[PDB]
């Protein structure tokens, strides 16, 4: 089965000032999320769901990274392909989890910032893990985004954001795709990481000015490819190639998002064991086909809100994530 975990965000200043009370309780021991759905103080109804891990509102980024990402990175380094999705309502912390933010007032360098998310920590950690173990390696990254079923490259320095890319089937791979023109940027060392991310964020701002509600309607796929070579005591070369996809999905909230609709239908087909799985009906599912019932090791981080206002979308996210637990992949 694929791994599914839930992370609740903390209340913001607005909500605190209103003296909001959380409707979500996370029990990491029981690995349970419980949501208050109705009823007064002294008596209530709840809905409860069990996941692979649960992370309550006070969970820090480093603890998400250690619990979830560390083991996945180790499998990437062994030469497996892995994907982590963030799924949930706009405003629940998909981008916070996958990217993170900067601590205010230049308190930290990027490497040491506690608010850093999965992407920067991962890139930083690859260089640390492979520092002097006998494995020669290179790291390449791309950042592809999908908005209104069009493809954009958020790292090509010499293309304007608005040039769409074209996708084709990869002839040497049944079910693989080729994305014509997608830039892969070589990351030569840890000191090259930040400015690469910065250039991405700058292209994203241009995108947002151009395309309506870009940040909530777009899907983004940040790919890290690690090409590895070991030499044995007899001078034989051993090759390993690991790929990690870190995906920040469109907001799940209730205009037409074909890729998000098709993801849900792919999940349904897989869990119901329907023989036709509709991968080909969107760009997102064609690109990530191998992550959904394929040979990639997959995790989903489902993000939720503590706030009573968000009750129905929270329940929808939890039901969707709980169903996805039944997806079966066959890694390597
Ligand atoms: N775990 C968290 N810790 C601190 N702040 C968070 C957390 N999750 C979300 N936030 C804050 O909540 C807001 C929405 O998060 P964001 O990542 O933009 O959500 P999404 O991508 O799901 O719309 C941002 O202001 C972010 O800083
Ligand atoms: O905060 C920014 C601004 C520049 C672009 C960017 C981010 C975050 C990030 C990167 C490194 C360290 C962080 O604390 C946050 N995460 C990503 S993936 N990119
Ligand atoms: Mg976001």
């Amino acid at each position: 089965n694929i791994q599914v975990v839930v992370r609740c965000r903390p209340f913001n200043l607005a909500e605190r000032k209103a003296s909001a009370h959380s409707i979500v309780e996370c029990d990491p021991v029981r690995k349970e999320v419980s949501v208050r759905t109705g009823g007064l103080a002294d008596k209530s109804s709840r809905k409860t769901y069990t996941f692979d891990m649960v992370f309550g509102a006070s969970t820090k980024q480093i603890d998400v990274y250690r619990s979830v990402v560390c083991p996945i990175l180790d499998e990437v380094i062994m030469g497996y392909n892995c994907t982590i999705f963030a799924y949930g309502q706009t405003g629940t912390g998909k981008t916070f989890t996958m990217e993170g933010e900067r601590s205010p007032n230049e308190e930290y360098t990027w490497e040491e910032d506690p608010l850093a998310g999965i992407i920067p920590r991962t890139l930083h950690q690859i260089f640390e893990k492979l520092t002097d173990n006998g494995t020669e390696f290179s790291v390449k990254v791309s950042l592809l985004e999908i908005y209104n079923e069009e493809l954009f490259d958020l790292l090509n320095p010499s293309s304007d954001v608005s040039e769409r890319l074209q996708m084709f089937d990869d002839p040497r791979n049944k079910r693989g795709v080729i994305i014509k023109g997608l830039e892969e940027i070589t990351v030569h060392n840890k000191d090259e990481v930040y400015q690469i991310l910065e250039k991405g964020a700058a292209k994203r701002t241009t995108a947002a000015t151009l395309m309506n509600a870009y940040s909530s309607r777009s899907h983004s796929v940040f790919s890290v490819t690690i090409h590895m070579k070991e030499t044995t005591i007899d001078g034989e070369e051993l090759v390993k190639i690991g790929k990690l996809n870190l995906v920040d999905l469109a907001g799940s909230e209730n205009n037409i998002n074909q890729s998000l609709l098709t993801l849900g239908r792919v999940i349904t087909a897989l869990v119901e064991r329907t023989p036709h799985v509709p991968y080909r009906e969107s760009k997102l599912t064609r690109i990530l086909q191998d992550s959904l019932g394929g040979r990639t090791r997959t995790s989903i981080i489902a993000t939720i809100s503590p706030a009573s206002l968000n009750l129905e979308e929270t329940l929808s996210t939890l039901e969707y994530a709980h169903r996805a637990k039944n997806i079966l992949n066959k890694p390597e």
